[PDB]
């Protein structure tokens, strides 16, 4: 498993979205300032007539009684949900949200669905804490208080903490001023003092979403990702057994924390670490610390649906179709790592490592199941080292 569980991110996608501003017969009611999806004043029973089984529909109204008054009123499937509604300069139900309307409906029916399924789950995430362990706090190189601020993270971002991810449009968590930190709202009040201010200085590449990274860093593929087969390339590209042989994990995690700023896009070479089974391992271990897998989870599935056809034929069509499906980051990504990859293939006449070969070493880690439903999970493992192969041997024909 990753040290960046996937099971909130994986709800959030599947969540129902503001399905209906559901606008009235533009009557234009008086009493009303912002809203062509305020149907003036009405009756539930009117109300609900309006959204209509529709899980997702919001409408909005005021008290026939008590004046001044408005309440939001959204389905969610098992019913109906009548919430109320302020407005401190800005639209806003309960929690201290604050938004601009949808965006609300939009949080609110995602904090529904989440914390509708599992909410258990989302209670013991203290448990069995894991930020002992992931970075800086154990490495790098009394007592002080965090002053942790709200944050809305643009971009998907997980608790550096339960490790776990920060679903929201804007709710999201917070993310200390002082040291950087970022992590759940709750998981605030749980995690230690520590905290090293100028461990802010760093900014991280080992571990943000691809995309998000990319974006950031404006560049189409992770700057790591590209140094990283720079060097293996010009270096040990006949080295025996590459990416199968292991380095110094204790190395590895050296230059890791070099690419994570300290150098960040100026890293370093062949001396300084020699084997290059280190970068190796680092290149390696990048693609492992992603939080979303270069293969994406919503293509996991059917990217195996694909290496079940038998027929060789139309494999590699399926494969494409789907290979299709993945968001541009992870393709490009996936693309270049795919070459000065399957460039490897081109050599095993001095490093053993050849497609299926290759296929096993990246199978697992350029690829992950949702889980949740593990039983064939197993059976499948196979046909990842497969679907890896498979993109290293027809490499350029696909991209
Ligand atoms: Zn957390
Ligand atoms: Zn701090």
């Amino acid at each position: 498993p990753p040290i960046w569980k996937s099971y909130l991110y994986q709800l959030q996608q599947e969540a129902p979205r503001p399905k209906r501003i559901i606008c009235p017969r533009e009557v234009e009611n008086r009493p009303k300032y912002y809203g062509r999806e305020f149907h003036g004043i009405i009756s539930r029973e009117q109300a609900d007539e309006l959204l209509g089984g529709v899980e997702g529909a919001y409408i909005l109204r005021e008290s026939q009684r008590q004046p001044g008054c408005y309440t939001l009123a959204l389905r969610f499937g098992n019913q109906t949900l009548n919430y109320r509604l302020f407005h401190d300069g800005k639209h806003f139900v309960g929690e201290k949200r604050f938004e601009s309307i949808h965006d609300l409906v939009t949080d609110g029916l995602i904090t529904l669905y989440i914390e509708t399924k599992a909410a258990e789950y989302i209670s013991k995430m203290t448990t069995n804490p894991i930020y002992e362990h992931i970075g800086y706090a154990t490495l790098l190189r009394y007592e002080k208080t965090h002053n942790f601020k709200v944050h809305t993270f643009r971009g998907p971002h997980w608790c550096e903490y339960c490790a776990n991810f920060m679903w929201g449009l804007i709710a999201q968590g917070v993310r200390c001023s002082d040291c950087g930190l970022n992590v759940h709202k709750q998981c605030s009040k749980h995690v230690p003092n520590d905290c090293q201010p100028d461990l802010k200085r760093i900014k991280k590449v080992y571990c943000c979403d691809l995309t998000t990274l990319v974006k950031a860093h404006n560049t189409q593929r992770p700057m790591v990702v590209d140094i990283c087969i720079r060097e293996i390339e010009a270096r040990g590209l006949k080295s025996e057994g590459l990416y199968r042989v292991s380095g110094f994990t204790e190395h590895i995690e050296d230059v890791k924390m070099a690419f994570d700023r300290d150098g960040e896009k100026a890293d370093i070479s062949a001396n300084v670490y020699p084997d290059i089974n280190i970068i190796t391992g680092a290149l390696k271990l990048y693609f492992r610390d992603l939080p979303i897998p270069v293969i994406t989870y919503d293509t996991y599935s059917k990217f195996i649906d694909a290496a079940k056809i038998s027929n060789a034929d139309e494999r590699l069509e399926a494969v494409h179709e789907v290979l299709m499906l993945l968001p541009p980051a992870h393709y490009e990504t996936l693309r270049y790592l795919m070459i000065h990859l399957k460039k490897v293939t081109m050599n095993e006449k001095d490093n053993f490592m050849n497609a299926e070969n290759l296929g096993i070493v990246f199978g697992p880690t350029l690829m992950r199941p949702p889980e949740d439903s593990t039983l064939t999970t197993l059976h499948d493992m196979r046909y990842q080292k497969l679907i890896v192969q498979i993109l290293i041997e027809n490499e350029d024909v696909l991209f």
